[PDB]
């Protein structure tokens, strides 16, 4: 639909929220098989998912009371677990009422839901594998979270090709598990801060385009769609971009992208689960083409807003 | 002497391990209180879990006495500046509490962490300004080993990674040290799989870097060699220079090509969390004549005599 359907839906469900009088409207946490507050949420000191960093999570949305693309997110942290050699320590059907409970709970229809498994008590260094089984689980639900707000997306954002960060490449750590190392893109963030900019775009170093700071990247050239294929996270909202290309007939291909083309695009937008598809109109302080949000950019905008009630990729919560 | 200086822990341990002490397991200070490592908690929002987003440090406590800790504790400052974090106490006053951690734990030999992390505030469309509510973690526990001290007398089993290498300085510097360990912990289990303890991480174009949790010294020809980028510099690392030079032995830190490991008179390995630890294995196969070497031996004794070296080291008052 359109933004301003999209937009003026989600700011009056929003007012409403933040006149309740349920706690939990600011958010739910599940630690250790108690709901609580997050900002009364702990952790174990110990736990190696702070310990080392030893862990991998995904994030989920709920818009509008209904859950997006939950299977395909369960799926993918999955994938995480395994490539990790983490064991995903809940049935998947017992997450799933869990995280349904909880956003009913806290009555929040726009919702950020995060699922992180850590390897637990016990480090790798000096164990038996037999012995690093023992994983733990933290469930968090937030009102949805906005990595561009609303009103900047009428107009677009403003990027940087970082300059003094590179992303982790995969040989050092593989992208395709969603994880919370973030130090190249927390960097890219400061360096943004620093140009006067908002959105870092990590190159590999080796010329071309990765990811950013919590979003892949995607060009538009002559009427087609380029994103990376490698050294990124395989994003769902990427996913549902390519599904709604097809639905256009327009034509997207996942392929290397150098970072020279970035400067010739005739439009750029960023997608993610925190946001959806969040249009680009600067880049390193020139405007990208005219400066104005393009025609297959807006396509894609709303076609990906409409799949946020189609029954193929969405349910709705039962708020009691 | 691996006798004297080993026999004297084990002395120790065997005390501490009949303590009636509730903090001889260890101790921490979180949020300003005194707990039990177990029992200590920290906030599910804090960055430094929702994003690692921190720094941390390590020091040991040996026979009673602190090694090197102004070292350590210039260097979390050099790492929080890097980070942009505001170290959130006095160095005088995380001294003092260190010390009173040791003393009421009555742990003679510890492992002591440091962690400051960037807080409840995420970078994120932050100002620079509003980020700088810093967390700081204290953690005192029994010393910890990389290589146990019974093993060092027979040295430990490495591999040349091949399934993984070091984080680029460009993507993270390593010279910050931090616990987004993705590349180390996957070295760990590569050497799992390859029937080996000790990862030794390459940079991909050729050359060593560390591992998982130290760094890796070669001797050949009677001279030493570490890498000089791509690594932390380790403080153990500090002390194996300051013993090569009272031993007059040409000590290099320069580009060191994986190549090199193959041809070594000696390797070992050198952290915090268990001093100098021998490689007499790699890939498989001795290194040279798989034993234990003169060179490393001479470092080895000089290391530990270092921690009774007033220059070096001071003792804790356990009252
Ligand atoms: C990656 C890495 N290498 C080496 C070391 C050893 O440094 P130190 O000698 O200061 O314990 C540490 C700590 C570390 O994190
Ligand atoms: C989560 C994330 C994305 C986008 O993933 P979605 O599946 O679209 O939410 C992109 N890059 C990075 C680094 C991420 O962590
Ligand atoms: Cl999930
Ligand atoms: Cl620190
Ligand atoms: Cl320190
Ligand atoms: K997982
Ligand atoms: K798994
Ligand atoms: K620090
Ligand atoms: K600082
Ligand atoms: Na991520
Ligand atoms: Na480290």
């Amino acid at each position: 639909a359109s933004m301003d359907k999209v937009f003026s839906g989600y700011y009056a469900r929003q007012k409403l929220l933040e006149r309740s009088d349920n706690p939990f409207s600011k958010g739910i946490a599940y630690v250790e098989g108690k709901l609580v507050l997050p900002s009364d949420a702990r952790i174990p000191l110990l736990d190696e998912g702070f310990m080392h960093s030893d862990l991998t999570y995904d994030v989920i949305s709920v818009w509008d009371g209904r859950f997006f693309r939950l299977d395909d997110h369960l799926q993918r942290i999955l994938e995480s677990c395994d490539k990790m050699r983490l064991k995903f320590p809940l049935a998947l059907s017992s997450v799933k009422n869990i995280l349904a409970e909880m956003v009913a709970k806290s009555g929040i229809r726009d919702a950020f839901v995060e699922v992180i498994v850590t390897r637990g008590l016990t480090g790798v260094r000096g164990s038996k594998p037999e012995d690093l089984y023992n994983n733990n689980i933290y469930l968090l639900v937030l009102p949805y979270i906005w990595v561009m707000a609303p009103e900047n997306q009428l107009h677009g954002g403003e990027a940087i090709i970082t300059r003094t960060v590179r992303r982790t490449p995969p040989g050092a750590f593989d992208p395709t598990i969603k994880n919370l190392q973030w130090g190249d893109l927390t960097k890219g963030l400061f360096e943004a801060m620093d140009r006067g900019a908002t959105y870092p775009f990590l190159t590999d170093g080796d010329t071309n385009l990765t990811e950013g700071s919590g979003f892949n990247i995607v060009l538009v050239k002559n009427g087609i769609i380029y994103t990376p294929d490698r050294g990124v996270l395989r994003g769902i909202t990427r996913k549902s971009v390519i599904d709604v290309a097809r639905a256009n007939s327009i034509d997207i291909r996942l392929e290397v992208v150098p970072v020279e083309q970035a400067y010739h695009s005739d439009e750029i937008f960023m997608c993610t689960t925190a946001g959806g598809i969040m249009p680009i109109t600067l880049l390193d302080g020139q405007p990208v083409n005219d400066g104005q949000v393009g025609p297959i950019t807006k396509k894609i905008w709303d076609g990906y807003w409409e799949m946020h009630y189609n029954p193929a990729y969405s349910f709705p919560v039962d708020y009691g």
